[PDB]
């Protein structure tokens, strides 16, 4: 039932040393995560790029302790216009060539869920996909968002190879959560949401970085409900992903689940690429 993430492979199949380390983390309340020592974890992990989802913190209440990461000094933030209910961030060692926010339909919406950062040799998207909600009350919104997102990403990755990370709010296959059969009618594992993720991989196309390396590893999760003691009993879901263009698979050194790192009801994930 438990899971121990394999050790970090810092060399590509071709044999190159990893040159870029990206960490993605749903902090589920940036300010509380900061009080639970999340920045201490990040400083130890020392990623070149850090992506954060569900910040639930407006741009103006951002603790200046984030300024205390000069190793990740270029910081971009995407807060909603309506809501602390969502929000995402991207911090990198080097300035991206260009940073954008949203997926094009910010008229009447602007939910604060996506940052697009263009780097020298690839484009990174971080996303906090809308949860379909308890009793699927937001599933219809989720399906329309999936469609727009796929379309938006299609007209993005035809220029440079793409990395996409974040809380995608779906367990793709039954090997991606602990209770598949009790959850087929729950947000994260409906047939429609599993279909959208399949369509995402097909249409862009993207490869699931973790499952590309560990197709047969079970019990690998990145989210556990705070309730019961689901984290302790590894009753989890894998909702957080690094998705890669096929162009990038020969650079893929490893894709980590940082199961032990506390501070949220998700744990960090870490990507190594040899670029």
């Amino acid at each position: 039932a438990l899971y121990e993430d394999p050790p970090d492979q810092k060399t590509s199949p071709s044999g190159k040393p990893a040159t870029l380390k990206i960490c993605s983390w749903n902090v589920d309340g940036l300010r509380a995560w900061i009080k639970k020592k999340g920045l201490d974890w990040v400083k130890e992990e020392a990623p070149d790029i850090l992506c954060l989802q569900e910040t639930k913190c407006s741009e103006n209440k951002l603790p200046a302790e984030l300024q205390e990461l000069p190793g990740l000094s270029h910081q971009y933030w995407s807060a909603p216009s309506d809501k602390g209910y969502s929000g995402v961030g991207l911090l990198s060692r080097q300035a991206p060539l260009k940073v954008s926010y949203g997926i094009g339909d910010e008229e009447h919406d602007q939910e604060g869920r996506v940052i697009v950062a263009e780097f020298d040799s690839f484009v990174l998207v971080t996303a906090y996909v809308p949860n379909a909600g308890r009793g699927l009350v937001r599933l219809e919104y989720r399906q329309r968002w999936d469609e727009a997102f796929r379309k938006f990403l299609k007209g993005l990755a035809s220029r440079k190879p793409l990395v996409l990370c974040g809380d995608l709010n779906v367990a793709h296959e039954e090997i991606d959560l602990r209770n598949p059969k009790g959850n087929k009618k729950n947000a994260g594992f409906t047939p429609q949401e599993r279909q959208g993720f399949g369509e995402l991989l097909q249409a862009v196309p993207l490869a699931d970085s973790f499952r590309h390396l560990y197709p047969n590893t079970p019990y690998a999760y990145t989210f556990w409900t705070y309730m019961m003691n689901a984290r302790s009993k590894n009753v989890g879901w894998r909702l957080d992903y690094f998705l890669l263009s096929h162009s990038l698979l020969p650079a893929l050194c490893d894709s980590k689940i940082r199961s032990k790192a506390l501070g949220s009801d998700h744990c960090p994930i870490t990507l190594y690429l040899a670029l």
